[PDB]
Formats: C-alpha cells, structure tokens, sequence
C-alpha cells in the first residue's frame, strides 16, 4: 500500500527556488522563473518569460494573489540585477512595500497607490517603451535578438486590477501602455497582474489582462465560484489558499504558488 503524498498546502518560495540562478547567466536562464510546485510530481512549474512575457493570476477573496506576486517578484530579482530588471508597481491596498528590494525600483514614482500616481507613472513608460519599439528596417536576425537596443526588462506588477478598474472612472487604465503590448517580448515588457475572480472574466475581454490573455500568457485560476467563471476549459473551483489551476497554450495543470511571509 503506498505511501500518500498530496501537494502541500504551503510551499515556502525558498523550497520552490533553492537554486536560484543569478545575474552572471544569459537571459533565458533569467528568465526561467519558477512559478509554483506541481501536483504531479512536487516539481517546478515555469514562466518561460523569455517567450510569454507575462503571468496573470486569479482569484477570490484571500486566496493568495497578493503574496504570491510578492513571491514571483522576489524569484525574479534573484535572478536579474538593477540593470538587468525594474519593477513599477501599482499597489492601491499598500501591500507590497516589500515585493522587490529599493535597488529594483523604476525611479522615485515606482509604487503607485492610487489612480492620479499610476496615470502619470504608466504615461511615462510608455513614452520611454517606445524608444525600444523594432524599426522596419532591421533583419529578422535582430528580431528575435532584440539588439538594436540595450538595457533593463521591466516588470509591471500589478495588484487588485478590479480596483484600477473600478477607480478609472469609464475610462480604460493603461490605456498608453495597451497599445504596446504586442511588441512586449520586443520591448522587454513583463506584466504580473492579479485579478478578483469575480471580475477575472471581464478582464479576460479587456484591452491590457484581456491582451495578455487572448495571446496565451499563463494564468493561475486561484480560489474561486465556479459561476464566477464556468467555462470548462478551466477549473474553477474552491481551492485552498495558493493552489491555483495554471492554464496556457502549453498544458492546463494544478500548482501550489509559493508562499513568503
Ligand atoms: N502561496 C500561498 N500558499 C498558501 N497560503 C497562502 C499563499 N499566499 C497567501 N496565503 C495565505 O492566504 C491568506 C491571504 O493571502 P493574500 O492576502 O496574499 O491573498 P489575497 O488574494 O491578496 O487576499 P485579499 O482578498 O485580501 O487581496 C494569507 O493569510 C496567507 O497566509
Ligand atoms: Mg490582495
């Protein structure tokens, strides 16, 4: 009769990450980044964010969405320096003071906690993104390349987009950023958003977590009701706090997201 063993219920983000790779390894190794423990075998499941560029994450009320960008963000600044690696967060709730240590902020306005901040923050990126957009002209050799410019991927990291949402008036927030996502992986762009699930599927048919999603960016479907959100395709369903049904083009699988105190 063999021994039972059943994914955890917490995972620590040091048992998860025990080997974090660091800066002195090329960008694919950077951007291997473990995002939660694998039912099926205890092991490591990946954002490969050298190709998907982005994560987003689902979930009802306390089902870990904050703590586990906290984590995320964490596996990532082992593996990438200051000049390799910005964050600019929008953090309305105030709780990720601690998600990325102050040498990996993007500039004096990183952390926005309200709509006035983040409008004037994300209308700034957006103009220094541009910057990094492909010309025609180069080869496709330079294309997946990325060399006709050098410098920090960014992470935008976003909490609560229910509320972004609901404090932007009608008005689409990130409305100067949108436009770009579809040049992210060319522009070294990396959205991180968690969502209420109760809005989770409004946001699928947005123009900013709806463009990440309808192009595939891996998603963790947290805690939630399952008329919330009812296609099949996904298990929506009451799940401990951190297990989430992670789903992209590249397999639909449950996982145990890390925990950090
Ligand atoms: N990866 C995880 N694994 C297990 N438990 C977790 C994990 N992350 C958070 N928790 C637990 O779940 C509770 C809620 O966590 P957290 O605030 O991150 O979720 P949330 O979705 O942001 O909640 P809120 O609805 O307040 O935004 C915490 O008390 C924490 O102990
Ligand atoms: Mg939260």
């Amino acid at each position: 009769a063999p021994p039972v063993r059943v994914l955890p219920e917490r995972i620590h983000l040091h048992e998860l990450d025990p080997n974090p790779p660091g800066p002195e390894s090329d960008y694919r190794t950077r951007w291997e980044i473990p995002i939660g423990l694998r039912e099926t075998d205890l092991t490591p499941a990946h954002c490969h964010m050298h190709t998907n560029p982005h994560l987003l994450i689902f979930g009802a009320a306390k089902s870990g969405k904050t703590t586990i960008a906290h984590a995320i963000a964490r596996a990532i600044c082992a593996r990438n320096s200051p000049q390799q690696v910005r964050f600019m967060l929008a953090d309305y709730r105030s709780g990720l003071l601690d998600a990325v240590p102050d040498t990996h902020l993007l500039g004096a306005g990183a952390i926005n906690r309200n709509s006035a901040s983040l409008d004037e923050a994300v209308q700034a990126l957006a103009v220094n993104l541009k910057k990094r957009l492909p010309p025609t002209d180069l080869t496709t050799a330079q294309l997946r390349s990325r060399s006709w410019w050098s410098g920090f991927d960014v992470v935008l990291l976003v909490d609560d987009w229910h509320m972004i949402v609901g404090a932007a008036g009608g008005m689409p927030p990130m409305a100067p950023l949108a436009p770009l996502l579809p040049a992210a992986a060319d522009i070294g762009l990396h959205i991180i958003v968690t969502c209420q699930m109760s809005q989770a599927y409004k946001a699928t048919m947005d123009k900013f977590v709806g463009a990440a999603f309808g192009s595939g960016a891996p998603t963790m479907f947290l805690s939630g009701e399952k008329q919330e959100f009812p296609s099949s395709e996904f298990k929506v369903k009451r799940r401990p706090p951190g297990q989430a049904f992670l789903v992209s083009p590249d397999g639909k699988e449950v996982i145990q997201a890390p925990y950090i105190e």
